[PDB]
């Protein structure tokens, strides 16, 4: 469609226009901003000034300027930039599985990358003014997706106002705190899936309502009825952990602050201390413990110095399980190493979650495990009245939330299976040593039976041929014979082989044996269809089909969870029996070893006593 | 003058009148049920006003019925007291037993019997009806209206018993003249209006028998008499079928048509017996080359008394049927299998359902395990070639009938409803056969798996014995090595002052180097590795649909066609049906590929097992000698030492 030697023109990246160019020879990719339009002298200057700013700036989180390919013939120059393979953040936010916000890993890398870029811009005295998901592009790094800032210019109308700091509608002059507002609204949208303050509301009405919020309010929303509610708390559903939700909630209060001068001011780090505040949150080292007793995830911020014993004492307060009874296991069934620090649980990209470095907690005191999430306000609201007609935009929100609820049921249920598999892995690892010991015991018993048989044969000859050639020796030898009768732990080994054999049966029955996975795929496809519905077909309707799926998923979940706990309590009773048998086997192998030592000595002594007879006779 | 809401049909004491058992006419045979005992009866009544000839004809029937007594002939029962009052005239009623299985026409009409009845059902029919006709003819009675409507099924203690009914056309004998019977089973002679004999009942039995084997009558069904007579007259002595093809050509054949549910031998032997019965010549009909005139019953007796053995060659996927004698040895059968499969006696691995190898010196009849549910699958033996390392994943499915392969080639062809009904039933039957054939192959793979697991069991039992013997030997050797080292040390220590026996020292030193060579620890070690690696492959083998659904789909499609109203019965393609068969053929060969992949995996394991068994046996032997020698050498040394003490004590 257009070429420049090896440089061939590709698809439009967005709208003058931005188009991708690919080098046929090197495989190199570039983005070119072009204007075929005729501009006013001020906007002409504005265009040139941007190319100049870009050429000056150099940062890992700011799109790099590139040379315009030689021979790339309005009169205004082109803006050649690096091509970011990941695409814009709006595209990511629009992925159907991100309707209720992005994953935890994706949020931490966003926050980090955009805070670092904003810091560079502001220190080089560049104020963005139009920061939004459309102005954030993702580049493919070596191990993760890197967020970069674009458009450093120097629904439709209501659309443009969506990330603007309130002062911008009110006055002319502004400060860096305009970019805090934008970063905060943006960040919130990535956590929750929607903007903090009454999205798509008309400016006059928006301004009048949001003005009324308190210093601690980070969300102003309209329910289905349509009550406007203000909140200090980060909304649910979100894919963040307990601690991160709590800590990002308070950081957002700094950023979504109505007061323009007070915005970004940290109580510790003073004005513009919002970047140092986030640094603390991002540098936190978190440990996630799943209490198998209750099924709740406990998150603990740990220090590099913090010992496993300190963490155990902290788990103790939230679970009621004493340090001594705490069995802490990981994915593969290994118990946590006490010499090592609490940070041992920690194993950083967009695919990072709490599930990655998750530890499963079991109570050694428990013999049996009895089975023990609250859906958002809008979901429980539609559960009560599923036949209610909702406008398409309202349908889109509750359906995404219902789908998210089911995904959570599925994910929650799989974490419990992972916990049961960790306990099974530990059991199989113990059963392995138990088998290795059983075989040694079996082998030692057979070797002992053999040596005893041989000694019994040997001594019988020696007793016969002695009496034939006619004291203290005869009585001593007869004691040797009755003494070796008492050793041999055949009957004790017998019983332990029965137990060890009966145990391995229960274990093979445990390892030798969904709809909840299916109900999620059903809900996902139903939500997919709603969002892929043509604009003319977007009308009013019921949530009957969706609410049907959630109820079936709840029912399926509790049924599936019952079975997980039945197998867990079966696994733990096997683990007990195993731990009970190990010393019993060890003890019998010890006894047998002494029996062998005794047979060996008694044989050596008798032989030496016979050569002694031959001495006396040789004189 | 008022309408009653009661629904009691008509009573006679404890006896409640139920439905008519017949199909058309006034309702001559009706079922009666005893409310108190639960007993059921059938009552035949004559027509109200009769001509003196038909009055005489009626009496003659009552007389014949009263005389007759046979397990396969419905006997005359006492008329319940008070019923003769409710009779149309002075003439008696015919009270008979009620046969709960119903008539044979009902069975022939069951949609799953469109291509004939099952092999078990054919053998019990033939046996029961031959015995009844034999009884009649020996007691000089000719039936003259034998057909499926005149055969009823009674519930026996272990099977369904076929019985003969309706002696209303029957004559006591001699030659007869009367134009009596059913057009569809009417012997040529009766249409020629000639004098005739018992051979009229042979024709009826033969046409009937054929219809039960194939699903349709032998000679041009539903053709008008004049046209029928003109065409069927032209058949040869050996022809048992005259039919109309898809292109309407009338074809004559000596052979029994396909599809049928009979085995190879039974089809061949019943084919030639049918030539005797469907013989145009009236005097020659039923004449057997061995048993002479009227020897057709003794001929069938031979066929029925045959003891058959069904062998499934797993290499090809074909079933070989062998008529065996009570004296016939397994070796004779093996020699017979050899000719049809090319597998020598020594390479023949013959297994049954549960994976047990056939016992030589037991007779060939050991393979044989008898009602309507009896099949060749019951007493089936699976043949494997010990020479084979791998089995070919393709085996060629069964050759489908002439009409099926004809419509497979051109499915868009329009056929008349009656032609559609035939090919669709046949296509449905082809799919059922694909399903059945495929399951037999799985059974063969499971028999080989069962044999493997049985062998692996003994192999495990031997491994443990070997392991145990090895540990016991290691122990005794350790002890002997310790013992002899003491004895050698304390001897050399006492040479100068004590006893010097150069002969003893050398003998004892030989004992010591001799026991160094024995102990088979490293040999046992390797066998435990192999035995362990084998058991892995075996657990991987044992720890590892659309063909049945495609059949249900075809069954429903054929069902729909048959239940189609008479006005709606028009022309059509077999596109929907041919689609299903192609899918079934594709599904079958896919399923069969998997069966053979696992079979060749099973047989390689079975080889390794049979390779390991002697190796284990050999090492345990060696170890046993090592033990024997240790025990002896120890005893001898001890006795030699006490001998030194004798010499020193003198
Ligand atoms: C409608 O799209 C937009 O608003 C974008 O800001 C977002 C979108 O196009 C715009 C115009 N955009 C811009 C608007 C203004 C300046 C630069 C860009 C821009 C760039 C890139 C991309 C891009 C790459 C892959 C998918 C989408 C992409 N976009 C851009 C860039 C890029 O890779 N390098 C520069
Ligand atoms: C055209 O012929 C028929 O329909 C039958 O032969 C076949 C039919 O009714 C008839 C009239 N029939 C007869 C015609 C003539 C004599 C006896 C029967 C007869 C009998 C029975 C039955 C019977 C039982 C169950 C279903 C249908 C049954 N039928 C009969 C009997 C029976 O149980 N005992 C005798």
């Amino acid at each position: 469609t257009q070429t420049c030697g090896a440089w061939e023109m590709k698809e439009r990246l967005g709208t003058g226009n931005v188009i991708r160019w690919h080098n046929q020879e090197t495989g190199e990719q570039i983005a070119i901003k072009q204007c075929r339009q005729e501009l006013s002298p001020r906007n002409r200057e504005r265009w040139c000034l941007e190319i100049q700013i870009m050429r000056r700036l150099t940062h890992p989180n700011v799109v790099a300027a590139r040379d315009v390919p030689e021979g790339m013939q309005n009169d205004l120059p082109l803006l050649a930039m690096e091509y970011c393979q990941g695409g814009d953040l709006r595209k990511y936010l629009n992925q159907f599985e991100n309707c209720c916000g992005l994953r935890e890993g994706a949020i931490l890398t966003l926050l980090s990358d955009i805070a670092s870029a904003l810091r560079y811009l502001h220190e080089n005295r560049i104020i963005h003014r139009d920061l939004k998901p459309e102005n954030i592009v993702l580049q493919q790094g070596e191990q993760r997706l890197i967020h970069k800032i674009i458009d450093l210019g120097y629904t439709s109308f209501v659309g443009t106002l969506q990330y603007l700091a309130p002062e911008l509608l009110e006055q002319q002059k502004y400060t860096v705190t305009v970019d805090y507002w934008s970063f905060g609204t943006l960040a919130f949208e990535c956590i929750t899936g929607f903007r903090p303050f009454l999205p798509n509301w008309q400016p006059v009405q928006w301004h009048s309502k949001v003005r009324q919020k308190s210093e601690v309010d980070i969300v102003v929303s309209e329910d289905l009825n349509g009550t406007v509610k203000f909140s200090s708390s980060l909304p649910y559903p979100n894919n963040l952990n307990s601690v991160l939700a709590e800590r990002l909630e308070k950081w957002l209060q700094l950023m979504l602050m109505w007061h323009p001068r007070q915005r970004g001011t940290d109580p510790t780090y003073g004005p513009n201390g919002c970047f140092k505040a986030l640094d603390d949150i991002l540098n936190l080292k978190l440990v996630h413990i799943l209490n198998m007793v209750t099924g709740t995830i406990h998150t603990y911020p740990v220090t590099e110095d913090e010992s496993l014993q300190s963490l155990k004492a902290r788990i103790q307060q939230d679970t009621g399980i004493p340090e001594e009874d705490q069995e802490l296991l990981q994915e593969a069934g290994l118990a946590l190493i006490p010499d090592k620090p609490a940070t041992q649980c920690i194993s950083l990209n967009e695919g990072h979650t709490l599930d990655m470095d998750l530890v499963f907690l079991f109570d050694n005191s428990k013999i049996t495990y009895e089975t023990q999430r609250p859906q958002p306000e809008s979901v429980s609201c539609i559960l009560q009245e599923p036949k209610r007609n909702l406008a398409f935009f309202q349908l889109r929100k509750v359906w995404g939330q219902v789908w998210h609820s089911i995904q959570t049921l599925k994910e929650d249920c799989n974490r419990l299976q992972q916990g049961q598999r960790a306990a099974m892995m530990n059991l199989l690892r113990n059963n392995s040593c138990l088998s290795k010991m059983k075989n040694s015991m079996a082998s030692m018993s057979q070797q002992l039976k053999a040596k005893l048989d041989f000694f019994k044969t040997s001594i019988q000859i020696d007793l016969e041929k002695y009496s034939e050639q006619t004291d203290k020796l005869l009585l001593a030898w007869r004691e040797m014979e009755q003494a070796v009768e008492l050793c041999g732990r055949e009957n004790e080994v017998k019983l332990l082989v029965e137990r060890m054999m009966a145990l391995q049966t229960d274990i093979v029955d445990l390892q030798r044996s969904g709809t909840l996975d299916d109900l999620e795929e059903q809900a996902r496809e139903l939500y997919r269809r709603l969002r892929e519905k043509p604009r003319d077909q977007r009308t009013e309707g019921d949530s009957q089909e969706m609410v049907r799926l959630l109820l079936q998923a709840i029912q399926s979940f509790e049924k599936k969870v019952r079975v997980i706990y039945t197998q867990l309590s079966k696994t733990v009773v096997c683990k007990q029996k195993a731990l009970e048998l190990l010393p019993k086997v060890e003890e019998v192998v010890s006894l047998m070893n002494e029996d062998e030592k005794t047979v060996v000595r008694l044989q050596e002594k008798r032989q030496k006593e016979l050569w002694n007879l031959l001495k006396i006779a040789c004189s």
